[PDB]
């Protein structure tokens, strides 16, 4: 009930959270980098021109 | 009749009492610690909200 560090469930959650945060952030960061590049933005503009 | 220290019954009671007091106090202390934590108090409040 106390949720002490020794108990397995509490330790697992903390370990999982650190890994999850890093993984989630890394995937998002990569996407942002692609978005940041001018060419990716330009490609979207090109697509709009292309469809009409 | 004298209840002298040498007699087995007197010695047993004294030894048992020390162990019993420590055991009773320790169990109670653990319960108090759980009660002391804010989350346990919060859980009771949540339960009241949950039932209605």
């Amino acid at each position: 009930v106390r949720g002490m560090n020794t108990s397995s469930a509490m330790s697992a959650f903390e370990r999982m959270e650190e890994k999850v945060l890093m993984q989630e952030s890394r995937a998002q960061a990569l996407g942002e980098l692609a978005g940041a590049d001018l060419e990716t933005q330009f490609a979207q503009l090109e697509g709009g021109s292309d469809v009409d």
